């Protein structure tokens, strides 16, 4: 009978009559666009206030004053920054410590003490925090500053394109899954076509590690998610960084009663306090970093509110339309395809180029590691297909599969193409 009926999206929903039609369960259907790793911009800092001219300007070298661990992993930071002030040099003596060797640039000093820092004079600046000196008083600042990667704050994103929202149904217990693209199921003696919602747009899939989390959206980076990592830094082989990259964090030499302390670092800026010591010949160093984007990224917090378990499907129901036709049956060819090539990437959001030979006695319903990709005629064919899974490709027509021949590169390779 032609018929019609509305079915609900939630577990547990099915109809009756005329043929009984139930959710079997909600998945989703794409073309993967692997962009790799991501992680916030975290700005790190560090440094010392030295009541001494070290002579090596290095974590090494100033290893009695400057914090081992935090020193080696700033060190090793993306646009890293470093600078070496002389707040009081020698007034004799020693080996290139006296206040003539810090010029602007501190290239005299540099010329006998080499360092990769930046090294600059800074006689007028407070050197109350360094006491406890009879003859010649001594002192130095030491700041160190990078974008450092935190493994803990890295996820894998996986962008979902030409999403399909996939309505898993059971008619009278014969499995059916439903999109946009394939709406159409068999009843015991006619046809179901069901009205689906339109498909959710792009998601994005952040792979907790395995865990995934999901993000509906490119993301808007302009809107509440814009501290997403997607936003901030990119490496697409998770070694090595692309595009978008801050500048060398600017470190500034900021007195305790310096008027510039009422107001707050700029994103980026590094503004470096001497702190005096309770102990003579030592002194303690405040530092003070303004983020970039204003704000640190806690990234557990983060994925917990701006994204959900599942993927996100709209509310529904389905329009189930009952007909007594039946489809016209074609000949299918299940001979596997002849000298497949398969040229491109996978994962990438570039199709790939599929080319071989259909055989004989029918369509030739193409399936590149289980992955449809269209049906061609008898002979020679040609398709633009985006591929979810990496070579070998298995390659059939509904049959015995064969292997095809491929030159086809991950989504890491395809972002240094």
């Amino acid at each position: 009978e032609e018929a019609f009926t509305y079915l609900c999206t939630a577990p547990g929903c099915a109809t009756q009559t005329p043929v009984p039609v139930r959710l079997a369960g909600v998945r989703f259907e794409s073309k993967i666009v692997d962009g790799g790793c991501f992680a916030p911009w975290d700005l790190e800092a560090t440094g010392a206030c030295i009541c001494e001219i070290p002579t090596d300007v290095s974590c090494e070298g100033l290893g009695a004053w400057v914090p081992t661990a935090p020193c080696a992993r700033i060190w090793n930071g993306t646009q890293r920054a470093c600078t070496f002030w002389a707040v009081n040099a020698y007034s004799s003596g020693g080996y290139a410590q006296l206040a003539s060797y810090f010029n602007p640039g501190g290239s005299y000093y540099k010329q006998y003490h080499p360092t990769a820092c930046e090294v600059e004079p800074a006689f007028g600046h407070s050197d109350a925090a360094c006491w406890g000196f009879p003859t010649d008083t001594v002192m130095s600042v030491f700041a160190l500053a990078s974008y450092v990667q935190h493994p803990h704050k890295t996820v894998r994103v996986k962008f979902h394109t030409e999403t399909r929202t996939v309505w898993q149904l059971s008619v009278a217990g014969v499995s059916c899954n439903v999109t946009t693209e394939h709406p159409f199921c068999n009843t015991p003696h006619g046809q179901l076509e069901v009205q689906v919602p339109p498909d959710p747009g792009d998601l994005v899939e952040y792979i907790m590690n395995q865990q995934s989390r999901w993000g509906l959206g490119s993301p808007n980076c302009h809107g509440p998610d814009w501290a997403s990592p997607v936003c901030q830094r990119h490496s697409p082989d998770c070694s090595r960084l692309v595009g978008a990259t801050p500048e060398r964090p600017r470190l500034r030499l900021v007195d305790a009663d310096d008027p510039l302390l009422r107001t707050a670092p700029g994103p980026g800026e590094v503004w470096v306090t001497p702190v005096i010591g309770s102990q003579a010949r030592k002194c303690g160093l405040h530092i003070r970093a303004g983020p970039y984007g204003h704000a640190t990224v806690e990234m557990p917090e983060w994925i917990h509110a701006h994204t959900t378990s599942d993927p996100w499907h709209p509310p529904g129901p389905l329009g189930l339309k009952f007909k007594t036709v039946r489809p016209v049956a074609l000949p299918r060819a299940l001979a596997p395809p002849r000298n497949v090539r398969v040229t491109g990437c996978y994962q990438c959001g570039t199709p790939a180029l599929v080319e071989g030979l259909a055989p004989g006695g029918g369509n030739c319903h193409l399936t590149v590691n289980g992955e449809d990709v269209g049906a061609f005629p008898p002979g020679k064919f040609v398709t633009a297909a985006l591929l979810n899974t990496p070579p070998p490709y298995q390659v059939s027509c509904g049959g015995e599969s064969d292997r095809a021949s491929a030159r086809v590169i991950d989504p890491a390779a395809q972002s240094f193409t």
